[PDB]
């Protein structure tokens, strides 16, 4: 709680597989690494961005208001107003995913977390 930040780039090299089906509620390294791209679209401030631009980028990217605010409140599951890229990270993928066709509940698979937390009791 209370903000966080780590544009932690790190990839070897991004490969076109275009078999991105196996992946559908997991994080893959190949999504490790595209959190830093997007995130370079997303015209980041000063290394970081904001909900303000989260919003922006995610519209523009052809999807509703009711879509792209579910999203946003998808996004940082604490609500930081920030979402720092670790919270992009699982954010980019929801945009292409719902434009396939989809939709989900404000709680994100354990698996999509890869690292569950141990907020239920």
């Amino acid at each position: 709680m209370g903000h966080h930040h780590h544009h932690h780039s790190h990839m070897a090299q991004f490969p076109t597989p275009f078999g991105g089906s196996l992946d559908t509620w997991a994080i893959t390294v190949e999504e490790r690494a595209k959190h830093d791209q997007q995130f370079h679209s997303l015209k980041p401030i000063s290394g970081f961005i904001t909900g303000d631009q989260a919003r922006n980028f995610f519209f523009q990217s052809g999807l509703p208001q009711p879509v792209l605010a579910q999203i946003w409140a998808l996004a940082d599951m604490n609500n930081d107003g920030r979402m720092d890229q670790v919270e992009f990270s699982i954010a980019m993928k929801l945009i292409k995913l719902k434009l396939q066709g989809y939709q989900l509940p404000s709680a994100l698979p354990p698996v999509m977390k890869q690292q569950p937390v141990a907020i239920s009791s």
